[PDB]
């Protein structure tokens, strides 16, 4: 049987036919799990929390616990979690709380591994990669194709933009914009993620384009308002270019240099 | 029933009125457990271990475990956590060592969020706050009101003051004096909390000695000695200020700069 | 020994004496030899060979696939040696068929709260891997080397034997033996005198090993000059054989 009778599943869960849960499994009230959907043994979820189709999740991830920041006092808060994601073992994800929107969101085709940590509010695109022990501390938007290595550290309210990359042991306290490669604690910029933009199609022009705007922003003295004016051209011609002038335009903590 | 029959409870444990115990949770020899205080799923608890009242511990917690760091443990050894405590998931704690203190000490009213580690013969006082994957390595001393934040590594036997502040990814090697704000890998000094010392109700007067208090033993070229010399009169004036150069008087590997 | 309340696979091959907790996961192809414990709440999965007088703490996931990408079902190993100590929560992951298609740990090793052994690790023998050290992958830890508390391994890097890392380490690059280093990133600082006297080295290959240090790190040469100036010692003691073995093997770069 797909559902294993050591699993505790409650009355109120819902689940599509074909999900399978593993042994000393617990789907709590309010859970709701899309078709196809593996959860494995001693998995704890809890709600109220919506998981897509043809999920995984692993042993010993905590899904859909309240946050312990001091500011969460109880309320009805959720999380939203899309489809074709993989959350490793040990991950813990939080929902959300009511002072932002009361939602923790994870997109598509995530993969999540071990001991990352997922912070309450925080917003997840589709096809990031967390690498083991990657945390994310709360309100933290990460937009889709993002990297972070094993053990990146995530600020509260820091962005991290699309198709950009963490090393190992970063430590993120400012906002990272598309494209960009950060190293080391605290995080510094050290380029733009060629390997990533070469690897998923990205035209030699865009390229090319995207070279030109991180010396507008990082290597010609401008302020980050000089900057974005002297963007706007290249922003215009091509839209890769204004992901990047936009993830720039939204930091509200700063951007990474 | 508030003791779920999945459970393992040992013939030799203590359990008071209003104790809750998850499925799947190990309540081994020797643990005594206080009024109101609920165990998760998923956890183990091992002993001599004495947990007071109204506290929390989340799913895929150790507490009370032997540490590795000898290779043939000494019995007995023991560890006591206070009242209104919340440990949550995945949270290690290891008992003391026979060759020092024989025990790990935690006060009440702390909030170890998830993945901490409390390093055997660690002693934490009261409200204090340990962010996700916390270290502490053994006989660490932690003070009231200080916040560790996300993956702040701590060596053995270092000190951190009450109302201390550690940045994210700090790796702190020698005493943090109370107040103190640190940041890094190595972590060096950059400020004090005021935040927290208005959110403790400090009187303006108060504040303003703590920042002169700062500058006396960080930036006049003092040794310690001398700082110590010029702090008595306020510390005498201020309890508050009293507190610092306790912090500082009590440091005998050296404080953080 | 065997709870009642474990899942031991048809497949599973436990010696006599060993012992499973409960609520643990003894997989398919699952090989365990005696006298190893398995604690509670402990999922195995193979094919995996776990040896003799091992222990394994709850929470622990031993014998898991790879999340990387390049890792696509292939049938590949785990293999673990004897007496080996492995505490709560660590993550150790089968090989991929692009190396040798196994992960591999040999005796005597201490491996601390939520480590992490990536795909196609080699780990020798009487290591301590301290709280969530983590090798990425790939990576070969030779005997008696030590990393402390969170120390992060990239893939395909070299430790090399009784050398030490400090807390909070992040290492991109060989470490050579008797090394130690901190930081992030990971900084070469002086040698494991520690290690060499609870090996009952002898005061003659300290001073000569105390020696090879400077030669390698502290008379401006190059990688290629310092290994044609150790190559008298190195004939003279095996001590410092081991550490010009370990420069020479590093194709990749030195951690200065």
């Amino acid at each position: 049987s797909l559902i294993d009778p050591r699993a505790i599943i409650d009355p109120s869960a819902r689940l599509a036919a074909d999900v399978q849960v593993g042994p000393w499994s617990i789907v709590g009230a309010e859970v709701e799990i899309g078709e196809g959907t593996v959860i494995g043994p001693h998995v704890v979820l809890k709600g109220p929390t919506k998981i897509g189709k043809h999920n995984r999740i692993y042993q010993f991830s905590s899904v859909g616990e309240d946050t312990p920041d001091l500011k969460y006092k109880g309320e009805p808060t959720r999380l939203v979690i899309g489809d074709h994601n993989v959350i490793r073992e040990g991950v813990t994800i939080h929902r959300g709380t009511v002072q932002d929107r009361a939602e923790t969101t994870i997109g598509d085709h995530n993969l999540i591994m071990a001991y990352a940590h997922i912070g309450h509010d925080s917003v997840i695109g589709n096809h990031c990669i967390l690498v083991n022990n990657t945390a994310l501390a709360g309100h933290v938007h990460v937009d889709d194709w993002a990297i972070l290595s094993g053990y990146t550290l995530v600020h509260q309210y820091c962005r991290i933009g699309a198709h950009s990359f963490s090393g190992m042991g970063s430590a993120i306290g400012k906002d990272v914009p598309a494209y960009v490669t950060v190293f080391g604690n605290p995080a510094e910029a050290r380029s733009m993620n060629f390997e990533g933009m070469r690897r998923r199609g990205f035209s030699s022009e865009a390229i090319h384009a995207l070279r030109r705007a991180y010396k507008v922003v990082y290597r010609q003295g401008h302020t980050v308002e000089e900057a974005l004016a002297e963007l706007a051209e290249s922003a215009a011609q091509f839209p890769e270019v204004a992901v990047f002038r936009d993830s720039i335009q939204s930091a509200t903590r700063g951007i990474t240099r």
